[PDB]
């Protein structure tokens, strides 16, 4: 007889509980619009429900983890682990990748220094190998459920990995190999590899090695501005695989920005129309985006109800208009 945010496993719950938590993790693994979010100050620590993976909407599938590295503690294991085996949830580390050495080089140590001569050996790529090795080893770790790369050339984050430029091995063939690397690790163990920002630069064939395309939908202001954005024939099924987000530390009130328009004139008599065309967005082949996401998802709690916008856009995109996936 204990409430959800005291749970820890599958023992602290009556049966009816293990069997609703039963249908939410098989609900996961039918298609349907995910519900996504980058969740910052998590921390697990109890009193407040906004600091906890395990209290998120049940209808939440995945999330990337805005600020959080390493060193977690004892109640962050135990919230991600209730979050993984009980809600059928996923969670992904999470920052830009611009140079090589990024968030893994030590110290004040020089990056080019530390992994292409110091862990490669003057092989610039065995540095990529090795830098994205590391990257497979934290998350290991801490046993996450995968990465999320943050690429944005050309809006400023331009590096020794990211360029203007199609990733193959016609093309960047660096960042071609530290895909290459995470896949070959990470796939096998059932965890996701994932690409924000401008997943638009994959090559076709390495696309297939990133399990979905995440977009910065924040200032797009019609559907069609939207479609233009993630409509990437490209990308290998890029549908169901790209999820539109939505920029919540500004627009956590309002369900977006104010001054959207839908292609479904009923949704602009309604507060929060960005987040609710996108769930329920219908592209021009017929099927139904892959899912929506909420950038400072948890700035969406204080609301009435809490996560009042990701909550409803999630009941749009898969009860009120349901979708074709096929």
């Amino acid at each position: 007889l204990i409430p959800l945010i005291e749970a820890q496993t599958e023992e602290d719950l009556t049966p009816t509980m293990r069997e609703y938590f039963a249908q939410i993790r098989e609900y996961r693994k039918t298609p349907h619009v995910k519900g996504f979010g980058w969740f910052g100050n998590w921390t697990g620590k109890g009193n407040n429900a906004q600091n906890y993976l395990k209290m998120l909407p049940d209808s939440v599938d995945f999330v990337s983890l805005w600020g959080t590295r390493g060193y977690l503690s004892d109640e962050q294991k135990a919230d991600l682990k209730f979050f993984q085996e009980v809600k059928g949830g996923k969670a992904l580390l999470c920052w830009i990748i611009q140079d090589l050495g990024d968030q893994l080089t030590p110290k004040g140590l020089n990056a080019t220094q530390y992994w292409v001569e110091e862990k490669g050996q003057g092989n610039f790529i065995e540095g990529v190998k090795a830098y994205a090795n590391a990257i497979c080893d934290s998350i290991e770790k801490y046993n996450l459920d995968g990465f999320d790369i943050d690429y944005q050339p050309g809006y400023g984050h331009s590096g020794t990995l990211a360029n203007y430029q199609t990733i193959s091995p016609s093309g960047n063939n660096k960042m071609q190999v530290f895909i290459e690397t995470l896949s070959a690790r990470l796939r096998p163990a059932g965890r996701m590899l994932v690409m924000d920002g401008q997943p638009d630069l994959l090559s076709t064939e390495t696309s297939k090695l990133v399990d979905h395309y995440i977009y910065q939908a924040y200032w797009e202001s019609s559907t069609s501005s939207v479609i233009y954005k993630i409509n990437k024939p490209n990308l290998d099924d890029w549908e169901r695989k790209t999820i539109i987000t939505v920029e919540f530390e500004q627009g956590w009130k309002t369900g977006g920005i104010t001054y959207y328009t839908s292609v479904r004139p009923e949704l602009n008599s309604m507060e929060g129309n960005q987040i609710l065309d996108y769930a329920t967005l219908d592209l021009p082949s017929g099927k139904r985006i892959g899912g929506i996401g909420t950038y400072h998802m948890e700035y969406d709690y204080p609301n009435d109800p809490p996560y009042k916008w990701l909550r409803k856009a999630l009941y749009f995109g898969n009860q009120v208009y349901p979708g074709k996936f096929d």
